[PDB]
């Protein structure tokens, strides 16, 4: 497994750690579709409108077994810690149209 999660369930914006590194969900896209961060950085989801969203790794990305995330609604926020240096593809469960990427250096 390369993420762990400090969080298991989404938890409000405004809980968001000071120094986060974040994407928004906003207007049925990830507003950074391709980020980049650090081995042992933790990045952040924070959805932004109404749609619930999640984000969701497959089999074969961040471990053996799919990383589906939970549902974001409004103003709610999720973390993963990226434990390996890759290029992780990501994308929205119900909407597989949002992609999304994290190049972890
Ligand atoms: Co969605």
């Amino acid at each position: 497994d390369k993420a762990t999660i400090p969080s298991e369930s989404p938890f409000a914006a405004a809980e968001v750690a000071d120094g986060a590194i974040v994407v928004d969900i906003a207007k049925m896209k990830y507003e950074t579709p391709e980020l980049h961060v650090k081995v042992g950085d933790t990045v952040t989801w924070i959805n932004r409108e109404a749609m619930p969203h999640n984000v969701h790794f497959v089999a074969g990305v961040l471990g053996e077994a799919a990383l589906k995330g939970p549902m974001m609604k409004k103003e709610q926020a999720y973390s993963l810690t990226f434990t390996e240096a890759g290029t992780y593809d990501y994308h929205c469960t119900p909407h597989p149209f949002m992609r999304g990427k994290v190049v972890v250096e």
